[PDB]
Parts: structure tokens; C-alpha cells; sequence
């Protein structure tokens, strides 16, 4: 089997990609955050807490015929961003793009914080990284991937993220009209339940290639491409004007300046983020001083290649025996 799902920006900023759901009988289709960076599939829901839901789209299980309770299960999770969310949970029919899985345990949330409230357009996760990550309790859960794995036609799954437009998720095949030139393949670790890879260096705009190790996940989940600081002065240091806002939390540059490209390595193969992608507009309404998509991962504890670095490429999540990931030009 296969799936196949466009993937679409929740505004003008690409600040999160959205994907459609279908979930139960009849379907209840919800719009979920596909993250590469967890391992729980959870949405808002008739349960959830009234006074946190405003304007998302809600999961009823028992509008659905073939919802079972997981009796006993719970879960509660926090992301790196100080978000969280917790609840009981079913097991439901899920369907993405054509591909469904049976028996998925489908995380029902009693309670949001005030960022998923806050944001209309995003009714729930969907976690593709590795099922040690997911967080059900007393048993833990796997994954949608994990379960539709062994019925793929290939065990993988492809991100194809768009550049202020839609992609698209694949599950099961490679599409090889997505990408130019070859995919590189490269190791992983799955010690920390990420996919977890290193880079071998990268470049800033014309500047020559720096090779040196960059341990870091690959993140659909995550805005913004988060490297250590030595890295993200030597972007910064090319712009005319940025500076390190403390009070805005990091780097700002003037709109009016350009921005270099930002390459990084895989392998000796070269993923090229053209200037554009790492300008995150003004930091209020209004305001002449921009955010900047490339931020210090100093105090997060890893480095994190997200939608700013992924976008730029075609990412293959091979799911194999021994995990790899490929990144091809686009």
C-alpha cells in the first residue's frame, strides 16, 4: 500500500504545515501537525476542556462507530516550546491520503495549553518519530508509520515541504519526479527516539564550505532551523544590521537587508536554503525589524533541522531495519 497527502502552510509565514486526517466511521476529517519530532498522534476532541477549544475541528469518538476506548490509558506530553497536552485515549480507523491503519491509538485531549488554543487552524499532532518517544501510559502506543509499515510498499515515508505553497507527505514510495540530481542517503540515531543524523558542515551564501560534524534531528514539527551559535554568528555576521535581541529572543535583522543562502551538508552532498526561506517577517505588525529563521540551539540541548532547513529538500524517512534518512535537491 501507499498515501499520499498534500501538506499546507497555516499562514503566510509557513510558521506550521497542515495535512488532512480522516479518523473513524464515517471518517471525521481533522487537520493535523505532522511532526517528525514526536511520537504521539493526539487531537482535540468532544473531551477537551470547552473554554481551551476555539475554532479547531473536534474528534468525536463516540459519533464513531469504530472507536474503542484504550481502558486505563492516559497520556500527557510537552514539546520544546513549553506547549503541552494531555487526555485518555481510543483506538480508531486513520487514514492519510489513501493509506488507513486500523487499531491507531488515537490520543484524545481533556486538556490544551494555550498555544494549541490560541491556534485555530491546528486540531491535533500526528508524531512520525520513533514509537519510544510516545508517551501513553500504562502501554505504550506506536505510531501511525510503525503500524502501517509492514503493509508499505517500501518501509518510508517522504516530506516534500513547500516554500509559502503546499507539498506533500508520501507514505510507502519514493517519488522520483519530487527531486533533481540524486538523494543522499545518511545514518541515523535512534537513541534519543529522533531522527537523528549529522551533518557534515555547512556555507554562508557564496562563502567557502565549512566541514565540520552537525549532530542534529530532523524536525517537521519545528519553525525554524535551530544550530549552535557558533554557526548561527557566522549567518548573522553576513547581514547588515542583525543583531541578538534578547528581549525578542534572538536574532532580528532590518527588512530592508538581504539575506545570503544557507547551505549544509550531507554527506558531500549540498542542501542549498536560499535566503528567502529565513526571513520570518516583522517580529510585531508594523515594525522594520525582521525574525530570523536561523536561530541558536544553545539551551535547547540538540540542534534541530526544521521546516526552514527541510523545506529546502526532498527528505526521505527510510523506516528500514537500520533507519537512514536522504536528502535530495528540489
Amino acid at each position: 500500500s501507499t498515501g499520499s497527502a498534500t501538506t499546507t502552510p497555516i499562514d503566510s509565514l509557513d510558521d506550521a504545515y497542515i495535512t488532512p486526517v480522516q479518523i473513524g466511521t464515517p471518517a471525521q476529517t481533522l487537520n493535523l501537525d505532522f511532526d517528525t519530532g514526536s511520537s504521539d498522534l493526539w487531537v482535540f476532541s468532544s473531551e477537551t476542556t470547552a473554554s481551551e477549544v476555539d475554532g479547531q475541528t473536534i474528534y468525536t469518538p463516540s459519533k464513531s462507530t469504530t472507536a474503542k476506548l484504550l481502558s486505563g490509558a492516559t497520556w500527557s506530553i510537552s514539546y520544546g516550546d513549553g506547549s503541552s497536552s494531555s487526555g485518555d485515549v481510543y483506538t480508531d480507523t486513520v487514514s492519510v491520503g489513501g493509506l488507513t491503519v486500523t487499531g491507531q491509538a488515537v490520543e484524545s485531549a481533556k486538556k490544551v495549553s494555550s498555544s494549541f488554543t490560541e491556534d485555530s487552524t491546528i486540531d491535533g499532532l500526528l508524531g512520525l518519530a520513533f514509537s519510544t518517544l510516545n508517551t501513553v501510559s500504562p502501554t505504550q502506543q506506536k505510531t501511525f508509520f510503525d503500524n502501517a509499515k509492514a503493509s508499505l510498499d517500501s518501509p518510508v515515508f517522504t516530506a516534500d515541504l513547500g516554500y509559502h505553497a503546499p507539498g506533500t507527505y508520501n507514505f510507502g514510495f519514493i517519488d522520483t519526479t519530487a527531486y533533481t540530481g540524486s538523494i543522499t542517503y545518511t545514518a541515523v540515531s535512534t537513541k534519543q527516539g529522533f531522527w537523528e543524523w549529522t551533518s557534515t558542515g555547512y556555507a554562508v551564501g557564496s562563502g567557502t564550505f565549512k566541514s565540520t560534524s552537525i549532530d542534529g534531528i530532523a524536525d517537521t514539527g519545528t519553525t525554524l532551523l535551530y544550530l549552535p551559535a557558533t554557526v548561527v554568528s557566522a549567518y548573522w555576521a553576513q547581514v547588515s544590521g542583525a543583531k541578538s535581541s534578547s528581549s525578542v529572543g534572538g536574532y532580528v535583522f532590518p527588512c530592508s537587508a538581504t539575506l545570503p543562502s544557507f547551505t549544509f551538508g550531507v554527506g558531500s552532498a549540498r542542501i542549498v536554503i536560499p535566503g528567502d526561506y529565513i526571513d520570518f517577517g516583522p517580529i510585531s505588525t508594523g515594525s522594520s525589524s525582521c525574525f530570523g529563521g536561523i536561530q541558536s540551539s544553545a539551551g535547547i540541548g540538540i540542534n534541530i533541522f526544521g521546516d526552514v532547513a527541510l523545506k529546502a529538500a526532498f527528505v526521505v524517512f527510510n523506516g528500514a531495519t537500520t533507519p537512514t534518512l536522504g536528502f535530495a535537491s528540489k
